[PDB]
């Protein structure tokens, strides 16, 4: 059995220190990582958070959660596949530890993110939720239209995480297992951008107002959702070489999808999901981090001022994309 090796190489597989992997870093980049490599470092974070150990999770348990929830990103979609939740939980990591995230949160908090990262696009079939709904698929008929994708997520996540011998949670009591799931359904939906566009208005002003207080439960979940978005979108902060290569993927997906619409719903995709309007690329990024980004990068740091490196690396890309839209 080919999975079956596998589990027996990664089980056995030193864990490299975190330094050496160097997970701390903002600007870290899996590209030159093998699978096996970015698994090791997946565990790395779990041991990191203390995780491991204020949870009881055995070694052998971990190694095939984190297994089975790479198998299940598919790897013919060109962005929504194991690397982008992988990235995510990257970030998830350094924005606790680099970011001094961590010390705001509890344990139960911390675990449900860093699970929720690893697994909030699983399954992702690398067609947007409007195209779901449009088509009838299955998925939208499921889940009567709402966060379509991101219900199917966490269901693929609570199938992973109920199936045997990848039950990491197990070393929980009834009550904390219940809290985290709720808290990681919570995560996951909140990856939904129309969610995060709904909620924010409310986290940025509650910043500006200097009113921000972390002990009031609304607003820890508020906040929980916001850290979600900030490293769902982290890509958009990294060096030029690895968000012009990252980029370049979520065009890919897009354009994938606009083929799709032509051939299955006869119509002429936007100029985002069209193959012919390319050339756009760079106004439209700019677009995409004005609209979306900037503030939330901007609300983090006011938060910590520690996460600066993520707002600084989001300027200096919006800088790069702005040159190339003249
Ligand atoms: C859903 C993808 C979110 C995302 N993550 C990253 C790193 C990126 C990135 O670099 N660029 C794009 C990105 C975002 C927009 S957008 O802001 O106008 N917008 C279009 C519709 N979508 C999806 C429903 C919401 C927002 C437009 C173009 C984009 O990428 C072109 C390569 N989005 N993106
Ligand atoms: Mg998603
Ligand atoms: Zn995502």
């Amino acid at each position: 059995e080919e999975e079956t090796r596998e589990l027996q190489s990664l089980a056995a597989a030193v864990v490299p220190s975190a330094q050496t992997l160097k997970i701390t870093d903002f600007s870290f980049s899996d590209f030159e990582l093998s699978d096996l490599e970015t698994a090791l470092c997946t565990i790395r974070m779990f041991t990191d958070l203390n995780l491991v150990q204020n949870f009881q999770m055995k070694h052998e348990v971990l190694c095939r959660w984190i297994l089975s929830v790479k198998k299940n990103y598919r790897k013919n979609v060109a962005y929504h596949n194991w690397r982008h939740a992988f990235n995510t939980a990257q970030c998830m990591f350094a924005a606790l530890k680099a970011g001094k995230i961590q010390n705001k949160l509890t344990d139960l908090e911390i675990l449900a993110l860093l699970i929720a990262a690893l697994s909030h696009d699983l399954d992702h079939p690398g067609v947007s939720n409007q195209f779901l709904i449009n088509t009838n698929s299955e998925l939208a008929l499921m889940y009567n239209d709402e966060s379509v994708l991101e219900h199917h997520h966490f269901d693929q996540c609570l199938m992973i995480l109920n199936s045997p011998g990848n039950q990491i949670l197990s070393g929980l009591s009834i009550e904390e297992y219940k809290t985290t799931l709720k808290i990681i359904k919570q995560a996951i939906l909140a990856t939904d951008l129309a969610l995060y566009i709904k909620r924010r208005g409310e986290f940025f002003e509650l910043i500006r107002k200097n009113q921000f207080n972390l002990e009031d439960p609304h607003q820890k979940e508020l906040f929980l959702a916001m850290l979600m978005t900030a490293c769902d979108l982290s890509a958009i902060t990294k060096p030029w070489p690895i968000q012009q290569r990252i980029a370049e993927l979520v065009a890919t997906e897009f354009f994938d999808q606009g083929d799709r619409e032509r051939k299955e719903l006869n119509i002429e995709p936007t100029d985002l999901m069209n193959r012919e309007k390319k050339n756009k690329i760079p106004s439209m990024q700019v677009g995409f981090i004005d609209a979306i980004c900037l503030q939330l990068y901007e609300a983090l740091t006011h938060v910590s001022e520690d996460c600066f490196p993520l707002l600084d690396g989001c300027r200096k890309n919006r800088q790069k994309w702005q040159a190339l839209a003249e």
